[PDB]
């Protein structure tokens, strides 16, 4: 039995199991979910928490009076279930006003509005106890080369994130930003298309310590990149503030399959890296139950996300704890990889004849890496076949 | 006539027109070129310069006595032709000893050797007057998840680049490093797979000011990314120390077509961005004349790289100088994009009712971006159809 | 001036210039277009004709009384403008009932309904003078392996197309079917994903002569395939009954850019092949004016489709008519490619010693193909740079 | 223990466990294997058979005297081990003479030589008891549009295959052809890029019954296609004469990982389809032990191919035999998919009011497909987690 508990820190976005099934070629196949029904259903399945866009919780252009009701109802369901809200985000993509972006709209008045909408939701996020605010610049980019000067757009992107960091430090809020990269869709190309682009951009912000990345499995796999490798770079930089778990079958539209579906082997190595690095953040699922399913299928899909995480975890632990795997890791010299190349300095390296002149290149070349035996042990553990 | 001159700063790698045509399924279709013949042939076509891997100039495991001869012969041809050497690089991929990498080989003795080989070639690079040293970590990565701990590998990557920066500052050399990203091939995944990953990594080096990126058109297009957008981010960060120009038909093996072939529209926007940013570095071609061609085809292919750059340049200039394009850029509000969102500060933004409360979202939403008319003007200029 | 006349046979679907701009992450940015208005506007721009899905013309769940009002209004606009209707299609993707397909829905009663919906629209198509009925099995496929037995689905696919061919021969209708391949979106994988799969399936139908393909530029490029190559195979097989022209930037979601946008080179070679094969069918545009645009941008986008076709046509003709190109085609032995390999028969081939034992493989190997000089001439012509 | 017996019909080409590790950017990492040794080692691991290119067995430009020495030694090893040779193929890609193709070389004398080379090896294939001759047109295609008229090339392709079918029927040989599709590499685009294109082409051959497809996992996945779907279409058409099993991580260069590696889910559904269709052909592995490995890694990699097939086979059987899965297949109406849509005929369909006018579209639309519960059961079985 791989039932999830409140300590496993599994979370879901109101727009994940609430997805109505509208796609580029098809109408809604499910009615809208009450955020309160989702909180209750997720608690029953063993979720720890939910996340939201402003617009998922508060219908766009709500009065301040209605706004309160929606929040108080949500608050009640959280108090009843003990469900947490670790992360919130702004919808800067749905409303037609954002057709050219939020923070990097060519229209300056739209950029100003985008910021006012985000700040309003940061206040709410903090009242609900969220420690991470996500920015997904889903409309930040172009279909055509002349439509967007990317250097001016990155200036506007920087200006926006710095203004938000300023707001957060002036209010003394205890909340950090996580930028969520995506290479394309709904735009022909999106700015900060990958984990790398987003990490590089953060290093140019007034207050870089307030910002990290929220990488999504599917987003990196849409550019054909190794999601585990990107996560490893985000950890190496100390910038993995959040994660979005889902499935994707390689390079095509953003599928948002339940976690474990799509690239199962990458899902294995992902969980192996998160567990072995001791990532303490929430295990957030940003997935869409396919539009073929009714509400029973929606909850089965959500339950599968958590099950597949727990099954993969157990197999990754078994893999790492197996003495035959540890011997195989030494045979492949993963231990030598973890050792400094030249802790003796550069002078000692320049003087060491074993490092160049008297290096036996042919003897080193002939040493097998034994990576195939190691990978078959990983396969045997993943499949439970030893 | 779009003949190239010595001021256009066109350069070529000895391994570009020297490619013998060996591919994964096929033997060499051309004999090896004498580096001296390539220098002479490139000068005739109007090239400004050549670049080299250590191994292109000095056959692997040459005596110091032979090493000199090869260098003196090369030096003579450069002096005769007045051809420059603006960039040099190390071959850390061909020899079987590098089958698991150079700087991030699991084997510590291979990492030490990789560094000694690179340092030796930095000395030569400086003697030949190169101001940029390129690292292409072509063997840095894995085919399988357990073979490479990416965090340990990035530590070894950092250690290597810091040791090289230390060497360069201790010798008082006037040379900068450019890291060349690639997503895959010859490895299943390569570390620092994109411009973004490489920019982020540089920000963690002891001496970040000594390092930039050498992005390649084909490399970013192999991950399905917008090469112009990546170049714009590299410029915004002040990190475009070099560039590799070639062609690629989307997501597949590294084709290295002559510049202008593959994604012609991206080539147009690339030249438009390089020219309008006033990039002053060399226009370096890293391409492979297809293996179908003899030496006449090789030199036609090289000449085409330079021709296509000059033709694209002229069309991009005409595009930017055309009053109808300038009016179309204002209609699409590219000028508003270049204006600060809130130079009035955050307090003024929080107080401005036109930025939220009294913002007419529906009136802003209804404004067409007029991006299609702008893009058809760009198309008309590229095609010379106005 | 690259003006479009009636002889150009340019066509557009109601759903193209009428796309409201709803995508998976955003609401409509434009109000709906009255089909009559679209007919009148497309006539103004120099279109020869329009195409429609049943549901574009007749709102889903219309009374027969309303049905006739919409058809009579449409009929009037066609009469007034002299616009033709060469092609019609069924919407078997939008309504939630089709979430698992039309012809290959797991639910037998949905398959039966899909057929009754299609047959009703075939009657209308013929009344309006259409000679081609298009089937786009957009919902035929799966997100998961257990959901769809592909052999059973192809039996149901075959059954459906044979029943439709039976109906058409019973009514003596003067109308042929064109199957429109697509690899994915909105399904994870779609059945008959390419031109090849659709051609192969047709050869197993009761009446193969009634069926061809309707290939779409963007659809083949979403699988990273060469659209000109696929079109050449469809022509070689005498199966190119229709074509859908648009733009796509490699492997990602279905973009539906205006023709000429995306892969400009492939657009050049496409027009070169259609013109030189004398394809006599309509030049149909299935594109979406991006959601950034208002109605002026919509009509500019449509006008650009036709403009870009006529520019490419002129440059391809100049290419083929240039004596230097014809000499270059002989140098690359395109004329030898057009000659039978062994019109002397198998026995003469087996007996010919110049064909094996007396074949100088090294002398043949050394012959350059001169493909690069030929391709630079094609580039010079496309760009108008000779 | 998932041991491989002779009944498993596991096969491997000489070129698989004998790949020396040369790639576009690196030298050989392993010495050549004597074909005899490979036969002896593959028998030890529980292989049933081997396959070969002419050039793997007989070095190019061998005397007839040497030719017989290599064949007699090979023959002896087969006799000693009882290893079968079910399949043979021609090398029409390695030698520089094939730089523009074999059967569709622009040079007519190269096409003639290609045929004479193939026919010579068909004689050998039959002497060694092969029932399948594979054609991989690896050099059939282009890097540029002007280099190859695809209609002329398909005429030459047809001519070649018809001449070979004529030879085979004249000799009364008991041998069928399997065409092996590949989308690209080593050519920019290859002719017959997918299973669909190859099936469609076969239907235009003089003797279609002599020809089927040899689909490769990695080849279809390089175009981002569903390999199980393509295999199902090949079975539906009765054209699956052979199969090549390996691994591939989505859209990039041809990786040739061991079977099970790359897309593990697709490997599961593939084995599920081969087993449940009762495919009786050999399970042939066309893979490359990565160049990181020595000979122990080579044999581990080969053993892993067979192990991973037998694990998947066991999990697919358990999946299909599980009563909860059979109930879930009925809940998802896979049984309704297997029923004729209208065995009552077109007239009864046209007359049935439950099929249109009396069809409750909203009631049909509301029915969940329960595909997610079915897919989680498939996942649980694959992982051995029930
Ligand atoms: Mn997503
Ligand atoms: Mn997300
Ligand atoms: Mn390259
Ligand atoms: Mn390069
Ligand atoms: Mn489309
Ligand atoms: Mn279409
Ligand atoms: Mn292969
Ligand atoms: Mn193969």
């Amino acid at each position: 039995n791989y039932q999830p508990t409140p300590e496993d820190r599994f979370t879901f976005g109101l727009w994940t199991v609430g997805w109505q099934g509208r796609d580029p070629f098809g109408d809604a196949t499910r009615r809208a979910l009450d955020p309160v029904e989702s909180v209750q259903r997720l608690a029953e399945l063993g979720a720890h928490g939910v996340t939201f866009h402003d617009d998922d919780l508060i219908p766009f252009g709500s009065s301040d009076s209605e706004r309160e009701e929606h929040v108080k109802r949500f608050r009640q369901a959280l108090d009843d279930t003990g469900m947490k809200v670790p992360m919130a985000t702004t919808n800067l993509f749905t409303h037609p006003v954002f057709k050219d972006g939020g923070f990097t709209a060519n229209d300056r008045d739209v950029r100003r509005y985008a910021l006012r909408k985000t700040i309003r939701n940061i206040d709410l996020a903090v009242e609900l106890g969220a420690e991470t605010y996500v920015a997904w610049g889903g409309r930040e980019g172009a279909e055509s080369g002349g439509a967007k000067d990317v250097r001016d757009a990155l200036d506007r992107m920087k200006e926006a994130f710095d203004l938000l960091g300023e707001y957060v430090t002036w209010q003394g809020y205890d909340i950090r930003f996580a930028i969520e990269p995506k290479p394309n869709e709904p735009r022909g190309d999106i700015l900060l298309p990958t984990v790398g682009h987003a990490l590089a951009f953060i290093e140019r912000l007034e207050r870089p310590e307030l910002y990290g990345v929220n990488p999504e499995v599917g987003h990196e796999q849409m550019a054909g990149l190794n999601f585990p490798h990107g996560i490893a770079q985000a950890l190496w930089a100390g910038k993995l503030f959040h994660i979005d778990l889902n499935g994707q079958n390689g390079i095509k539209y953003d599928q948002d399959l339940r976690f474990g579906a799509g690239d199962l082997r990458a899902a294995f190595w992902l969980v192996d890296l998160l567990e072995s690095a001791g990532y303490s953040g929430p295990r957030h699922f940003d997935f869409k139950p396919p539009r073929t399913e009714d509400f029973d299928g929606v909850w089965a899909s959500a339950a599968g996300c958590m099950r597949n995480y727990l099954i993969l975890k157990e197999r990754a632990a078994a893999f790492r704890a197996d003495p035959e795997v540890q011997e195989a890791l030494r045979a492949s010299r993963l231990d030598e990889l973890a050792r400094p190349t030249a802790a003796d300095g550069l002078q000692a390296l320049l003087d060491d004849r074993s490092a160049f002149e008297e290096f036996d290149v042919d003897a080193a070349a002939a040493r097998g890496m034994a990576f195939e035996r190691l990978d078959q042990l990983a396969m045997d553990h993943l499949l439970g076949a030893r």
